[PDB]
């Protein structure tokens, strides 16, 4: 319900807030927002009050979309009607009021967006793991990678702290929707290029400090996907 | 609205901006199957009630979890009793949870009134890392999913020349489905199913040697994370 501050200066801040449930975050940079995968039409007046504690939902200019996926994108219409944002979303999901002078279509490299504190975010490429056309966004002031399905937690704080105690709750997951050793180890080696602080995937808690590392070192050795070919069919 | 198969018991139907979508409900003893039912509600609602009471749909077809395919779940739960058959990867995803019936990784087989099956198909990574098509065995026709989808709007209701219908979907197959080792597993599979149409989600409906011609194009396509470079 409420919303916590991971990273803050003077100009900049990176804010957290039968299903799996979901992680919403919110960028405010010089009184400007930016939301990232705000998804889910329930309690929209939580995320809203939740938003309302640091920015006026006016001020919200940009709607980030990891993916196409309904737990990304369901609340759609409602964020629309209170914002005059542009949606960023890969250009192949944008040819599915929605109108079509709201999206910036990400090509598959990626993108920059600039803030008014001087700042950049860049949309990380991400295909593939699961979806086809998939970004993350990394804000570069606070050093935070918000990394959309991966590094989700889909089983039941707000960092982990013993990474052997959290796989229980990642390792099916990236197991089967991660698409292949192949991908999964091409982006590790992208985003070590990055030298993110913070990894904060849109199901379960944040990875920080040595997890980072933790998270990084699994996944790049991981099998996955289409790795155990004969389980698909 | 077009009939793609006829019995005494059994049909198969397609029910007839944005790239478009195709719906298709297959008539079963006087009970349905909807196709899906995703992408004006009231539309379909009538489209439907043309060959069937909406009452009496007993069952309905996700083939993944987009939402071209599902953006309408919360209506057709609303007004059928019907059970909506998914992945289970997805089940937990779409935001009642015992009206969805999740399908293993692997696929199986539903019943109809009739006594003929229909089969859910393995699918996998083409997009979506969970996707079944469904093979209805009375009719032969697989309906695919996203699998032969095309995105640009040329022309017609079946393909009838190949290589004119392949421009509208090379650029979807080579993106979107993630490598040639996912979709040359999948054509040899569904070569031993010996469809006689495969009905995609978007664009015209492949029959007879058209069959034929997609499977042997797509089992030799370079797709997806085959050009990696591409992709960072
Ligand atoms: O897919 O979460
Ligand atoms: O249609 O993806
Ligand atoms: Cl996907
Ligand atoms: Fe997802
Ligand atoms: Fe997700
Ligand atoms: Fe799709
Ligand atoms: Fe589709
Ligand atoms: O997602
Ligand atoms: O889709």
């Amino acid at each position: 319900i409420d919303g916590v501050v991971l990273y803050e200066d003077a100009d900049h801040k990176f804010i957290w807030l039968g299903a799996v449930q979901t992680m919403q975050y919110l960028i405010v940079d010089r009184g400007r927002g930016v939301l990232l995968d705000p998804g889910g039409v329930h309690l929209f007046s939580r995320v809203v009050t939740a938003i309302s504690r640091f920015i006026s939902v006016d001020k919200i200019d940009t709607i980030f979309f990891s993916h196409q996926d309904p737990d990304v994108s369901s609340g759609i219409a409602l964020w629309l009607g209170i914002t005059k944002a542009k949606i960023y979303i890969s250009s192949l999901w944008v040819r599915f009021i929605v109108d079509i002078s709201r999206m910036v279509p990400i090509p598959d490299k990626g993108m920059s967006i600039s803030l008014p504190s001087g700042s950049n975010m860049k949309c990380i490429p991400s295909h593939f793991m699961h979806s086809p056309g998939q970004f993350g966004l990394y804000d570069e002031r606070s050093r935070i990678l918000f990394s959309g399905d991966i590094g989700a937690a889909v089983f039941d704080t707000t960092f982990v702290e013993d990474f052997e105690k959290h796989l229980p709750l990642i390792e099916g997951f990236h197991v089967r929707y991660m698409a292949s050793n192949k991908i999964v180890s091409k982006w590790v080696e992208y985003v070590r290029r990055l030298n993110p602080l913070m990894i904060a995937p849109q199901h379960g808690a944040i990875y920080k400090d040595e997890q980072v590392n933790n998270f990084l070192n699994w996944l790049s050795g991981l099998k996955c996907g289409t790795d155990y070919i004969e389980n698909l069919f």
